[PDB]
């Protein structure tokens, strides 16, 4: 009974939250009552306002697809520009149908479930004058307090229409103070947390790079003032698409906050012919009352169970070396089995070669040649790339006995090198407008995924070259946004051309680990978690930042999602030094750890082999825990984060000391999500109640400028 | 003309700043009514409140020197314990008198200045029940806008009367919203500046160690909310005392509020026999239209030409090398001429012999003997100090054609150690409590200054250690509180005892270099300046946190008089590695800069060399310029701070960036007290208009964690 429809009333009932709008059969229009914690029965309706000026009582209400232009001068979740040229739209209620799980959102990524856990209710609306249908779709996963919501627009009529606007999802909250979180950032510093008050008039962000992108998360949360990590109401929004969006937050006049996210309308101009259809991405909804980690541990959760489709969401990720850092660009053969013969003798169990690899005539020697010829160079692997990667999956890796070095590769197949033979030969593959200059970033152009030739092109080097030796690993970069476009349908068409591409070759091999990436995590979002297990976070490597940035990305994405690699100092980004076992004890909390630096300048191999295990044995509460922040990075210098297995058997703390603290108390970082009655043995050693642990807490002190403690909870 | 008198009005006039109040004909009280910018011939009165409740028009007013006891609820500026047990107290205006000049304060550290620069004004009051007479003191310093205030009391009658409290300076504010400024910090992080508004009831701070302390300083500003260092009005308020105090600002519940600072009042029981008296310590009060920062440079310009007696006041300091953190206690004779030498080779002017030098049958070979016991010690002086310093005054400065290297030396008269001869010999001499135990602090007690035996054995010492040898510079250290006292009356003798050989030492040895510590900054105070011309700022000597501790530190006090040295890395307080023309660039910000490390683990001589010479070129502009500090380490990650010459023909420019600055925009730093429509060259390169230094200004960009610009101006 998680869906429930009495009349016009529509009631969407997860465990700890509720869901509820009705249709107004007067007006036609869907009017929302209540999203929020758990109603049942008869519920209060609100006294009519009184009318005055300009504002009607179409401005008055809460609606759930509002157009404007009729009354409501309030941002509009659709616009349509009409046949005969008007931008007016009048959708009225239809009917109705509720079934048992979720049907596939076609060409795009959704989350999935069977009929035990989620239902699903699609609303259709029509419009009379102009013959345009919206079919609505609300799925609840129960279990996780989620909403799921996204719309279609079919045009019924005789002459083209234009979708101007299409917002996935669309709440109207009632008046109250509330408080916006995001997650900005650019390159090697995304996801820092934001939070602002919501004021009269518009306030959010977006993307106009074509992808989600390091600037802004397709992501945002509507808090009180006074939620907190662990107290009080938060509704979390998450736009399940990898293309351009735009997130506005409006508090209108009469006091009501209305809150959408979908495609960023100044790149959707999507002409509907007599009998199409535009099908907006999913956005995922999550209330908690239990704050704001509340709210990411059920999207977490959710995420693992009904998004990741991969066969490694919840199998543990190999401590792996990425060449990147170490070697750069110079290298050959020789090298490349200089650092997999270190890697395995440090215990690695994966050893990934990034960029350099390729190119023949244009070698990609540097930034700028190469990208598009998709087989090795000779100058660097004289014999082909085969039996390379043979010696390499042949050597042993120490301290287990048995298993042997994997190996994984680097590609950038969305983009080309002018100084390249694809581009030599296909020029108009490229995105592109007309005579418009070729604008380049990183010397490389953008391929058109919206043409079926580049997408045939991309999925057949990407067979052949995964076919041509052993390889079970691919990190997939992207190192640029999209300038110039062939026209503003470009934008999503392409998005669905990199689906059709992600969907076939991850489907092809189920058993090969895909790494997101775009210069970092800068297409960090669900729906690249559909197809890619995980994503790499930052460029950034820096342990004192990537505090900051996987606090802030694990506000949406679970752990499990981010990958973290222990690298050298001075840090390339940054130029900071800081002690080897706090960058490890940073990396630990994604959910594939690695190296990422040349082994030769690490010179105390006993403790590189035993953060190594160390990594290994916390790794599986990682991927399979949930996460509490004890303590954020912005409130204070001493952050802390909390992993406790789904079973409550085990817990693990991550615990920092940024800033030095000269002279000074150290705080008391206070666990939760324990039995309080249960008693609990940390490190070995004393056992504590639950309730001890959770309202006392363990203290910590440091003499150096930068401390770290990895501390174990076992129950009982 | 400071002083204009009408009736029984009083005005106390600077260039932009008036202080106005009078005696009220009918209850004999001291009414305030303008403590702010310039005012002229008649002013306003306020309308006559109505009265309700228990709070009487004395409760409504805003008082000079308020009483308690008689229906004025709020905090007092003075409390007496009359001879038949009352707490009463009925001080009447009887009279006044308008000196030129400004009388010494008896006993204690005073500003002074001659007819030209100073008026005084002394107001009577008188109880004629009692038989108490109190006289209020008002300075003008006009050029300064500063207000200095003291006050007698004066037993009259036939008993013993005691003090139980006694403010130095008591202003009621009228009903407005304000802001309180303090310092606050502890051992190694001095001088924290701390912001809050003020609020309906008490807030404030004071010491209880005896000294003015670590944990808080005497000073404190009032401002109004939107006042910064540059905008706004701001009111300081500076207590010329090294002992404990108190300073509290109240809101009362008609909203004036009140400040007060003078004596802690729980460490003030001072008993007056029939004539006696007790004087407290002078309050420095200055007044700013021009934001927080106009204020500190009229607290410098006043400091530096009325307070600093020292010939050094407006001297350069010699670069110094000092031994403490180079070598500790380890060492002797033959490290000690290894330092000099090499000190001497570098182009340091002066060299300080640290802690660890004395002690005969308890040497101070560390922590826990020898304080007390102030001769050389024979194990690592053999022939005594006197051979060894002339070998040192021969070593000649590298490029610096002719001149010696001079010679300095640490001691810390105040303190003994139980393993000490002086204690064994003398153990009544220090502070203590009948039979309590003697609890020690870093293995020392506190000898008591208020006995005159004691003073006369650091008279004594001190004089026959200054002329067995070539020594022109003393470290005058002291690092603990006073925890025991034989008596509450002791904490005041005791300070009037430490005045008395501070006066009589420093005027002994005029052409010595004097420069006061106690663990760092535990005695930065305006009292400790009046003998001394600089002060060890804090023991903390990494170059991050010295920026947030010198920019403190110069609220109240002038960078002249700030010491700063050079450290070596990782530091030895925080750990931290920081680069060394950053390290050097934070030291040059003090008047006396040096290094206090072992010149034998010099990475560059050269740069190290270069850097000393840069100091010299810039300490003339640091010790006599007016300090803008144009951009605030709590504020931002880019500190700024600029010295412009009295006569605005040159000027330093210091800008540091603190952390990473990673894939983002810098700052402009915008430039202050320079003519608009002068030509300043910069760096010797460019030449721009002093708007458009001040209103465009410059922008400095970094590739490094940390960076640092020293930019000289040349007007034209």
């Amino acid at each position: 009974n998680a869906i429930v429809v009495d009349g016009t009333t529509f009631a969407l009932h997860g465990a700890g939250m509720s869901y509820v709008f009705h249709a107004n059969t007067t007006t036609g229009d869907l009017i929302t009552d209540h999203y929020g914690a758990s109603v049942s029965g008869a519920l209060p309706s609100p006294p009519e306002p009184v009318v005055n000026g300009w504002v009607g009582m179409i401005g008055r209400t809460r609606r759930e697809f509002p157009d404007q232009g009729r009354g409501d001068f309030r941002i509009p979740a659709v616009r349509i520009r009409q046949t005969a040229g008007y931008a007016v739209s009048d959708l009225r209620y239809q009917g109705h149908e509720v079934r048992d799980g979720k049907p596939g959102l076609p060409g795009l990524p959704a989350t999935f479930g069977e009929a035990g856990d989620v239902t699903t209710l699609v609303v259709h609306l029509y419009d009379n004058h102009s013959a345009v249908a919206a079919d609505l779709s609300y799925s609840v996963f129960p279990e996780f307090d989620a909403v799921v919501r996204s719309v279609n627009i079919t045009n019924k009529g005789n002459g083209n229409i234009t979708i101007e606007h299409l917002a996935s999802m669309s709440v109207d909250f009632p008046f109250e103070d509330l408080d916006l979180l995001g997650l900005r950032g650019d390159w090697a510093r995304e996801a820092h947390r934001m939070r602002r008050r919501v004021e009269y008039g518009v306030q959010g962000f977006g993307s106009s790079t074509g992808y989600s992108s390091h600037l802004h998360n397709p992501f945002f949360v509507l808090a009180h003032p006074s939620t907190t990590e662990s107290q009080g109401e938060a509704w979390g929004f998450n736009l399940t698409y990898t293309g351009s969006f735009s997130a506005q937050v409006e508090k209108g006049s009469q006091g009501l906050t209305r809150a959408l996210i979908g495609f960023n309308p100044d790149q959707l101009s999507w002409t509907l012919g007599p009998g199409e259809t535009l099908t907006s991405p999913e956005c995922v909804s999550v209330y908690s009352s239990d704050g704001i980690g509340g709210m990411s541990r059920k999207f977490h959760r959710l995420y693992r169970k009904h998004l990741i489709r991969s066969k490694y969401a919840t199998l543990d990720r190999p401590p792996l070396l990425n060449s990147w850092e170490g070697v750069y660009f110079d290298y050959n053969q020789t090298g490349i089995e200089r650092l997999a013969r270190q890697s395995a003798a440090l215990g690695i169990r994966l050893f990934v070669m990034d960029d350099g690899w390729f190119g023949n005539k244009y070698p990609r020697t540097s930034d700028k040649a190469g990208l598009g010829d998709w087989t090795p160079n000779p100058d660097r692997f004289p014999d082909g790339l085969e039996p390379v990667v043979e010696r390499i999956t042949n050597l042993p890796v120490n301290g287990t006995a048995g298993e042997k070095l994997r190996f994984g590769i680097w590609v950038e197949p969305e983009m080309v090198n002018p100084n390249s033979s694809l581009y030599r030969e296909h020029p108009d593959w490229v995105l592109h407008a007309g005579s418009y200059p070729r604008t380049e970033r990183r010397n490389q152009l953008v391929l058109n995924l919206a043409l079926p030739e580049v997408q045939d092109f991309i999925i057949d080097f990407m067979t052949n070259l995964l076919n041509s030796a052993d390889i079970s690993y691919v990190k997939w970069d992207n190192n640029r946004g999209m300038h110039e476009m062939p026209s503003t349908r470009t934008y999503h068409e392409y998005m669905l051309g990199l689906y059709r591409v992600l969907d076939t070759l991850s489907a092809r091999f189920p058993d090969v680990l895909w790494e997101g990436c775009a210069s970092g995590g800068g297409r960090f979002d669900a729906g690249i978690l559909h197809y890619f297990p995980q994503i790499w976070t930052s460029d950034n490597t820096d342990g004192v930042d990537r505090i900051t940035i996987q606090f802030g990305t694990s506000l949406a994405y679970p752990p499990s999602t981010m990958g973290a690699h222990l690298s050298a100092v001075p840090n390339h980004q940054t130029s900071r030094t800081v002690p080897l076992e706090f960058r490890a004890h940073v990396a630990m909390m994604g959910g594939s750890f690695g190296l990422e630096l040349d082994p030769a300048t690490l010179q105390d191999d006993p403790e590189v082999r035993r953060l190594i295990k160390l990594a290994e044995k916390v790794n599986p509460l990682v991927i399979n825990g949930d996460l509490y922040r004890l303590r954020l990075p912005e409130e204070s210098q001493w952050p802390a984060a909390l992993f406790v297995a789904e079973d409550g058997s085990q817990a693990v703390l991550f615990y920092f000391q940024v800033g030095p603290n000269v002279n000074h108390a150290a705080p008391w970082v206070r666990l939760q999500g324990l039995d309080p009655e249960a008693r609990y043995t940390v490190d070995g050693n004393a056992t504590y109640k639950g309730a001890t642990l959770m309202n006392l807490g363990l203290q910590f002190t440091f003499d150096s400028e930068y401390g770290s403690k990895v501390v174990f909870l076992e129950k009982q």
